[PDB]
């Protein structure tokens, strides 16, 4: 079997990307953020606390004939942001892209963090990191791909991204029509349960490309590219007037400035992300302080390739038995 949806941006900054997601029967679409950095499939439900939904479709299980709740299973996750939810557990069909899954742990929120509320086009979550990172309690579930995997042509899902676009999920096929040139494969680590995967290195604009190991996770549920602080200083060093700012949180930079394109290496290969892809707009409506898509990681424990990575890039998730990332330019 495959499966092929398309994903679109929530808004004109691509602050994240929705995915719909039919759920039960007869079908319940919500619109999901698929999210390579975290294992939970999770909703806007019936049972979220009232005041906490503003606008989000949310799931009903006692109107799904396929419902069944996972009696005892509950969860309850934190995102490095700060946001978080938490609820009790049902399995039912799940398909995306016409791909569909019997038996899918459904994780229903009772509660939700301010940001999930606030955040009216974003129904849920659908997580695709590794399952051990699944956070149900006390039998920990599959993850949407790793319930398909077995079924699948080929055991792999791929991430396409669009700058200020929609783009595509695929699920078992790598669709060579998407691409230029060749994919490169890189080696994986799944020791912290992330896609985690080591850089060659980086330029900054036209200049020269710096030979060093860069450890980090690819990750679509995070909008930004977090990375070394002797990285992202060397970037924005080349935007005059560009500084970070505590009280804004990151780097900013004026509003009139042209930046320049950043480089990722995937072994001897290079994925250029251009310099419009880097500008996340006014800090504040008609301000003339920037905000930047690149930002230091030194505050968060990992480096992240975030959506301002990962939309440069035709990114292949392999799941076989040795688990492997794929880039190509597009
Ligand atoms: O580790 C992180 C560090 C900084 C920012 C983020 C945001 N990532 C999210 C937020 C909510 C849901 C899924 N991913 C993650």
């Amino acid at each position: 079997s495959t499966g092929s949806a398309t994903t679109t941006p929530i808004d004109s900054l691509d602050d994240a990307y929705i995915t719909p997601v039919q759920i039960g029967t007869p079908a319940q679409t919500l619109n999901l953020d698929f999210d390579t950095g975290s294992s939970d499939l999770w909703v806007f439900s019936s049972e979220t606390t009232a005041s906490e939904v503003d606008g989000q479709t949310i799931y009903t299980p006692s109107k799904s004939t396929t419902a069944k709740l996972l009696s005892g299973a509950t969860w309850s996750i934190s995102y490095g942001d700060g946001s978080s939810s938490s609820g009790d557990v049902y399995t039912d069909t799940v398909s995306v892209g016409g791909l569909t899954v019997t038996g899918q742990a459904v994780e229903s929120a009772k509660k939700v963090s301010s940001s999930f509320t606030e955040d009216s086009t974003i129904d849920g979550l659908l997580g695709l990191a590794f399952s051990t990172l699944n956070t149900v309690s006390p039998t920990q579930q599959k993850t949407f791909f790793d319930n398909a995997k077995a079924s699948l042509d080929s055991p792999v899902f791929t991430a396409d991204l669009g700058y200020h676009a929609p783009g595509t999920y695929n699920f078992g096929f790598i669709d060579t029509t998407a691409y230029t040139g060749s994919i490169t494969y890189t080696a994986v680590s799944t020791k912290q349960g992330f896609w985690e995967w080591t850089s060659t290195g980086y330029a900054v604009g036209s200049g020269t490309f710096k030979s060093t190991s860069i450890d980090g996770i690819a990750d679509t549920g995070t909008t930004l590219l977090y990375l070394p602080a002797t990285v992202v200083s060397a970037y924005w060093a080349q935007v005059s007037g560009a500084k970070s700012s505590s009280s804004v949180g990151g780097y900013v930079f004026p509003c009139s400035a042209t930046l320049p394109s950043f480089t990722f290496g995937v072994g001897s290969a290079r994925i250029v992300i251009p310099g419009d892809y880097i500008d996340f707009g006014p800090i504040s409506t008609g301000s003339s302080s920037c905000f930047g898509g690149i930002q230091s990681s030194a505050g968060i424990g990992i480096n992240i390739f975030g959506d301002v990575a990962l939309k440069a890039a035709f990114v292949v998730f392999n799941g076989a038995t040795t688990p492997t990332l794929g880039f190509a330019s597009k």
